[PDB]
């Protein structure tokens, strides 16, 4: 049937979008090809920990899997499972493999919840066509308001056995010259104190956030969405996947649509068409629908823009080894608190994220998620064989990215007189980790396949929201940027367009 506007997927691109048109008065139906996470499972929790991950851990995968850092201590938990529709999806590309979220709520899900405005410099840098003033004055502080971001009490977080990781790699690091920073977060720290102090459900305290967090993540289910809601003009409907996208004859839009069971198996495909569409799965989902259709003729008139600039956000996992006096902990909160801020936007920048070891004994390893600059590039090709698009990156192309991450941890190492780990990530002595990605952006960049409000070139009433619009980087952890340029996407589009 026909319902005003479309929005595909429900992350943080769609779940702004739906608001702002609910709140317009514009009948707006969300189509999510995961589930609405509200389901007690087994243990009577919604979500799988870390530590017994389960069916619910994984989309449509036969066996469960250690998050990367994690192997050498949790392979021992991993399990064979049926395929189903679990919460993260690990997308293998040729030479990349990229995680996303799958549900009512997208990456919001799954992610940790860091919650990180990029530097002004930067952002005027990779997209000098956007107003950076009303990025900086109006949208940034729009969408932290909605996404409920909040920030740590230090003083609890100076004294708190869960975060004596955190503070290792401040040591550390202060030991050659670089500085941290507390990063605001989703998560509620207030409930998080509470955790530690015995008094309520633990969630970051009890190995969860990559599959879920049962309690204190006010992922978008809970904040956008359930607002969207609340307008009386907005609808998901779940495990329904769009397929295809043409241009009705009169102007508007028609979509097929499988709806599936948890099982995925095919129980219906479906015909919905609307007046305004908008593109909210992702840089991979939104990309791969806009290459198929351009290229299988059923969007003729998208660009050659369509497909390209994507890249990892510069993402490079790497581990340094611990002197025996300098213990991470047993207890370690799952959603991280400080970043290393060595970026300055040259080559050499590096902005690393102190992550979390979920091992739950001490382990002296100190993991950290580099985000760099690397100006390498890739590009979603359709594959009419196979219906799908290809990511085509090669690992090489991340070489800028580890080098950038090597010579920041080098110094470190070298202050402390410490080295890498080297067998966090396989068999392979390898001490980055250079193919996985957890915040892919690009393939359907601002300003390239569409407008600077994402507007997809070529057609009228046509919007993409989502991290496909982001340039390939932004220097920081990517969710507050993709939720205030939505922010600012849609006021315009709903003002001179609806
Ligand atoms: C493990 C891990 C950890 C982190 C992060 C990710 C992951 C996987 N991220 C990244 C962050 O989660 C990510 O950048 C955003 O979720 C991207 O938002 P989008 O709106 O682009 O898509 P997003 O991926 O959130 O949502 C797309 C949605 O569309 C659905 N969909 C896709 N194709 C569809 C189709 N054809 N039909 C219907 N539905 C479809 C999907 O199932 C999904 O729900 C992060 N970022 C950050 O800033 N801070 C952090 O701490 C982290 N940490």
């Amino acid at each position: 049937g026909y319902v005003p506007a479309v929005v595909i997927g429900t992350g943080y691109g769609a779940a702004v979008s739906a608001l702002r048109l609910g709140e317009a008065g514009v009948q707006t139906l969300m189509l999510e090809m995961g589930q609405l996470w509200n389901q007690p499972g087994p243990d009577g929790n919604i979500f799988c920990g870390m530590l017994n991950p389960d069916k619910r851990s994984s989309w449509f995968k036969n066996r469960t899997e250690a998050p990367l850092g994690s192997f050498l201590w949790l392979d021992v938990v991993n399990r064979n499972i049926d395929p189903y529709a679990g919460v993260l999806d690990r997308v293998n590309y040729d030479q990349m493999s990229v995680y996303v979220g799958r549900g009512v709520g997208g990456g919001s899900l799954v992610n940790g919840g860091m919650a990180v405005e990029p530097k002004r410099s930067y952002f005027e840098e990779i997209l000098p066509r956007v107003d950076s003033s009303e990025m900086y004055d109006r949208y940034f502080p729009r969408a932290n308001s909605m996404l409920r971001v909040n920030h740590i009490d230090t003083k609890w977080f100076e004294d708190t056995e869960w975060y004596k990781f955190a503070r290792v790699s401040r040591e550390q690091a202060g030991k050659a010259g670089l500085g941290t920073v507390f990063v605001p977060n989703v998560y509620d720290f207030g409930y998080m104190q509470r955790e530690a102090a015995g008094e309520v459900p633990k969630s970051a305290l009890a190995t969860e956030v990559i599959y879920g967090n049962n309690h204190g993540k006010q992922s978008l289910d809970k904040t956008y969405l359930a607002a969207a809601l609340g307008t009386g003009k907005v609808t998901i409907q779940t495990l329904h996947q769009v397929k295809t996208i043409r241009q009705t004859k009169d102007g508007g839009y028609a979509l097929t649509v499988e709806q599936k069971d948890t099982d995925g198996k095919l129980l219906a495909t479906k015909e919905i068409s609307c007046r305004y569409l908008f593109l909210g799965a992702g840089s991979l989902g939104s990309t791969e629908l806009l290459v198929r259709a351009r290229d299988t003729g059923t969007l003729p008139n998208l660009n050659s823009e369509v497909g390209a600039g994507w890249g990892p956000n510069g993402n490079i996992m790497t581990a340094r080894a611990n002197h025996m006096w300098n213990p991470t902990g047993a207890h370690q909160s799952s959603i991280p608190a400080l970043g290393i801020d060595a970026w300055d936007n040259s080559d050499s920048s590096v902005f690393a994220e102190i992550a979390p070891m979920p091992a739950g004994l001490e382990t002296w390893v100190s993991l950290y998620l580099a985000i760099t600059k690397n100006p390498q590039r890739g590009t979603f090709v359709y594959d009419a064989a196979t219906d799908r698009a290809k990511l085509n990156w090669t690992r090489d192309q991340n070489a800028p990215a580890v080098n950038a991450a090597k010579a920041l941890f080098d110094r470190i190492n070298k202050a402390n007189g410490t080295i890498y780990r080297y067998d966090l990530f396989g068999t392979q002595l390898k001490a980055f980790a250079d193919d996985f990605c957890y915040h892919p952006l690009g393939g359907c960049v601002l300003g390239k396949a569409t407008d600077d409000y994402g507007r997809v070139a070529g057609y009228k009433n046509l919007y993409v929201t989502d991290g496909s619009l982001i340039p390939g980087s932004v220097g920081v952890n990517p969710f507050v940027t993709i939720t205030a340029l939505a922010e600012r996407n849609v006021e315009r589009i709903i003002k001179q367009d609806v």
